[PDB]
């Protein structure tokens, strides 16, 4: 009932292997329009710029953030007004920049895995540097990591990052 990622309703698609449903643009990659049926998302799918193979892998990591709930805060960037963040924060990161540059076509187009991996670290890094150590969105943040450090072992068990 609820989209996986931004956790709101309206119109979504189901994946048959799964219980996740996604909005369209919320579906990494983003989808444009709908699909006739037996669509499967891409966690569940099988198998310059990135190989197709790491494409597909750095996608599955990047969907398992972005579905997990505590990704939240990290969504969007943060706004430019907000006061001091920017001043502290010089490579400033976040989940949609990681999106975009997972789209081929993107001129910032990923390379390497490494390279998404470092991005993914740097937003927590970022994270870590200007939150309250006992702020909401520290704890998010280090919690998230830990999964993500755990996926990475799992998606990529034989790489090194
Ligand atoms: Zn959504
Ligand atoms: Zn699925």
């Amino acid at each position: 009932d609820f989209c996986a990622v931004c956790l709101n309703g309206g119109e979504l698609l189901c994946c048959d292997r799964c219980p996740k449903v996604f909005h369209l643009s919320c579906h990494v990659p983003a989808l444009t329009s709908f699909p006739g049926g037996e669509w499967v998302c891409t966690l569940c799918r099988s198998l310059p710029g990135l190989s197709m193979y790491d494409q597909k892998k750095c996608e599955k990591l990047v969907l398992s953030l972005c579905c997990n709930n505590l990704s939240l805060p990290f969504h969007e960037p943060v706004s430019p007004l907000a006061r001091h963040y920017y001043q502290i924060i010089k490579r400033p990161m976040d989940l949609s920049t990681i999106r975009r540059k997972l789209q081929k076509k993107d001129p910032a187009h990923y390379t390497t895995p490494e390279e998404v991996v470092s991005d993914v670290r740097l937003m927590f890094w970022n994270c870590a540097k200007f939150n309250y150590p006992d702020s909401e969105v520290a704890e998010a943040g280090r919690s998230l990591e830990n999964f993500f450090e755990g996926w990475l072992k799992e998606i990529y068990p034989e790489k090194r990052f």
